[PDB]
């Protein structure tokens, strides 16, 4: 639409990922691959606020971005993910988080949001774009038979509402997470999904800062597939552009001028999964299309890298409390460490298999 949040801004490069990448590139023995790997630190990614312990880091990023903008004559933009719901990751085991509904989860989450707002309020010269709670709403469309998700539904909706309402007050541009084509893109799931997204947008007051939806976060689907991946049989919406073209008009029918962002950070290699539901550390993945606002679709504000490639999706160790068997499937890279920690061998393959090449 008329206001694309990225136009006219320079994106602040994540210091957290830059440090991971710098350490990783030194451990790659091939000298040519090492140089290509190091260049990944110059590609903008989203930084995840996956624990309340990271909120002070956010303050440092905003302050560094503000100084860089003043120094270089530019306006700076910081990309973050809000990812700390109580009873997080309700349909899986690998990314369970620090808060639980049973122990004051909603009140803890409201305090987490309040602390984030308090940091952002101090640096009004820096633009913030936020992805809100990957997986949460998609789980409430298709996974209400999962008891953990059913019991979390009212808390999830209240927490997401608190985030949207309060981040809007400090001018954050927000994209709510909307799954991916293999999850909500099935034709039969589009209407229930649209109804839920529009209800959340209405409850938060229809703020213009709620720009739209994010798709493919931490997944592997193509934006525009040359030919359908065989895992997609039965679903006419076999890539993200088909999903978005089918969903966007329904959000229009409700009065929401919604636009989209699409993760392509791990989408460079297609046709590598045995089943569409295999999400964990998929073997052979490569870095995909680099972030750009030249998207080819009226509905898409930007291609982005939301999930930082190299940070693990979940452990293959069956003795961990966060063991999910999806992470030990034949198409999952193993052995794998805990979700969120660095997975060096996976990063090296992402670099080697990048398409387009680095
Ligand atoms: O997309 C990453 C998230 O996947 C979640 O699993 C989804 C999966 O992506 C779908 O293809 C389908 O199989 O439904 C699953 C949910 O039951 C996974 O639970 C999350 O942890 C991932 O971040
Ligand atoms: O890598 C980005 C994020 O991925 C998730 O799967 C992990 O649970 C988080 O700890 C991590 O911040
Ligand atoms: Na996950």
């Amino acid at each position: 639409s008329a206001n694309n949040p990225w136009t006219g801004f320079q994106i602040f490069l994540s210091p957290y990922y830059a440090n991971e990448v710098a350490a990783a590139a030194k451990q790659i023995t091939d000298p040519t691959l090492s140089s290509k790997a190091a260049s990944v630190a110059n590609i903008p990614t989203f930084t995840w606020l996956d624990s309340v312990a990271k909120i002070p880091d956010l303050g440092t990023y905003l302050a560094s971005a503000s100084a860089l903008g003043k120094s270089t004559g530019t306006k700076q933009l910081v990309q973050i993910v809000i990812y700390d719901l109580p009873d997080r990751d309700c349909a899986a085991k690998a990314s369970n988080g620090e808060f639980s509904i049973a122990n004051n989860g909603q009140a803890n989450y409201e305090n987490y949001i309040d602390q984030i707002v308090a940091q952002i309020q101090q640096f009004p010269d820096v633009r913030v774009v936020a992805v809100i709670e990957p997986d949460s709403l998609a789980n409430l469309v298709t996974n209400l038979n999962v008891q953990k998700c059913a019991n979390a539904k009212t808390t999830y909706l209240a927490c997401v509402n608190y985030a949207l309402t309060n981040l809007a007050k400090v001018g954050v541009y927000m994209y709510m997470d909307a799954g991916h084509a293999g999850w909500l893109g099935w034709p039969a799931n589009l209407s229930p999904a649209a109804q839920l997204f529009t209800q959340v947008w209405q409850n938060a007051g229809k703020s213009p800062f709620i720009k739209g939806l994010a798709t493919n976060v931490a997944n592997y689907n193509a934006l525009q597939a040359a030919s359908p991946d065989p895992i997609t049989q039965g679903n006419p919406n076999y890539d993200e552009i088909h999903y978005i073209n089918a969903l966007a008009p329904l959000l229009q029918q409700a009065g929401w001028d919604a636009t989209f962002i699409v993760d392509q950070g791990r989408s460079g290699v297609q046709n590598i999964r045995q089943q569409w539901g295999d999400w964990c550390n998929i073997k052979g993945a490569g870095f995909g299309t680099r972030p750009t606002t030249n998207t080819g679709s009226q509905f898409i504000d930007s291609i982005v890298w939301v999930k930082p490639g190299g940070e693990c999706d979940g452990t293959s160790n069956s003795s961990s409390p966060r063991y999910d068997s999806t992470c030990s499937l034949p198409d999952a890279a193993q052995p794998a460490p805990e979700a969120g920690t660095w997975f060096q061998a996976y990063f090296q393959t992402l670099v080697s298999a990048a398409n387009p090449p680095l």
